[PDB]
């Protein structure tokens, strides 16, 4: 099995490569942001539970025919509430450094110190709450920035370890957005492929919306033409490996 | 941080190699069996409390001025409760596939299938229960063979990633004893270094480094220094 980490800003063609590979080769995919979406979909269902709030499922968090920028009109309090349930869920996948979960009959809650950082981080955010802003808050503003910088790479490793000895030719991680995550991928022998559109950028100011450095060893597919030309560049990059 | 997995049989000089590196370089060390002894020591205190049993600290589980070959005279029934407690300890580190721990008023317990699975496994162990056997029972008869082949490597993966930005030059895992675990180690980018004596061990695959311990300690030291130079 070969471990491939793709890198590319929004609309660079990185997403097309990902899809080209998944359908023309024996490949298994792992999204670093997978568990983030899972944790939110579970937290939502718990929040919106017996409310009149829109029912948002995993498919909506996946953005499948749902716009994730759609303002959800949430208050910082609701959001804190959601973030706390998301944590309870995740703590169950893999322990988050400094978080404990307590139970009061189906009512899970995080320890005060962790509840306090969530509170503090959220109160400082003045953006509007979209499915997209909640993903960035959970993943980056909270977890990476304040609890465990390597948490999403860690859940990745647990998946990889269950899968490396299977019959797939490739194992693809398409959504890495932080440099330190690329660093771990590289330490682990991953082949990093950057899909680049000559002089281009993604409209998001999040650091999860910016472009990662090409370090040596990194391969690069320059998407400066037709789609057929992208497909050839991809077939030829992979044949190299 | 260079990830190194050491391989070698008893007396090959593999342990001497782990020591010399720990002593001479910026390195951190991780034992795949660490958690096994931590959970047994945890599950022990809990059990040997109730009873009129000896006191086994984490320092004896380590074999620190204690013989782990020693028979503790345990019933298959006490071994099973011990094991169920160790599973409760472990599950808090990383979920063991198909295990759920429920609190029973200051009594965590494992779901019934996991519980029964432990019962059947412990029930066919016709050996006498020493510390050394509790470790294999826990580590291999139970977890590796019946719950998750890769569970001890998973725990390593979590600690390794944690120490990732720590400024250590090497991360050494010296106690792998199973080949499937070395495969996992190679899938994570580890360099495998075997320490062999001239004239039944883990296989030497292509890409693995081999240090032949054929001379003096100091010749062994020199081979190590030059091997680390090349990674
Ligand atoms: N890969 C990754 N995504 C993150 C991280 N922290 C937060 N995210 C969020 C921000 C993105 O807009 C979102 C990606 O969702 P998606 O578009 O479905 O792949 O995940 C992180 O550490 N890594
Ligand atoms: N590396 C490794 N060690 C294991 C595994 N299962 C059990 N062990 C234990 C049994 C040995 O007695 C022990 C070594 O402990 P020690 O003597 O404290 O260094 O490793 C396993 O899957 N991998
Ligand atoms: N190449 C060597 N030359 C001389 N003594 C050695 C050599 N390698 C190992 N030793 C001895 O072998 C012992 C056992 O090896 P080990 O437990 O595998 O580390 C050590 O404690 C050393 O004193
Ligand atoms: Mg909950
Ligand atoms: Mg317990």
């Amino acid at each position: 099995m070969k471990l491939i980490f793709l890198s590319g800003v929004k609309r660079s063609g990185k997403d097309t490569t990902a899809d080209f590979i998944m359908s023309n080769y024996s490949a298994v995919k792992y999204q670093l942001a997978g568990p983030i979406k899972d944790a939110l979909a579970y937290a939502w269902g718990v929040f919106a539970a017996n409310t009149d709030y829109p029912c948002l499922t995993r498919k909506e968090f996946e953005g499948i025919d749902y716009d994730r920028e759609t303002n959800l009109n949430l208050t910082k309090l609701e959001v804190i509430t959601i973030m706390e349930q998301a944590f309870c869920y995740l703590n169950g996948k893999s322990p988050i450094k400094g978080v404990f979960v307590f139970d009061d009959e189906g009512k899970e809650s995080v320890n005060f110190v962790a509840f306090n950082k969530i509170t503090d981080v959220i109160n400082n955010i003045e953006d509007q709450w979209s499915v997209r802003r909640l993903m960035q808050a959970l993943g980056t503003d909270l977890i990476v920035n304040n609890f465990d910088r390597m948490y999403w790479v860690k859940l990745f490793a647990l998946d990889y370890l269950d899968k490396f000895n299977s019959g797939y030719d490739y194992y693809i991680v398409p959504d890495t957005r932080q440099d330190h995550e690329m660093d771990a991928a590289r330490a682990m022998g991953a082949t990093v492929i950057h899909v680049v559109r000559p002089g281009q950028k993604s409209n998001d100011t999040h650091i999860t919306e910016a472009g990662l450095p090409i370090r040596d060893g990194d391969l690069v597919i320059t998407n400066d033409g037709s789609l057929e030309e992208l497909f050839s560049k991809i077939k030829n990059t992979l044949k190299v490996l």
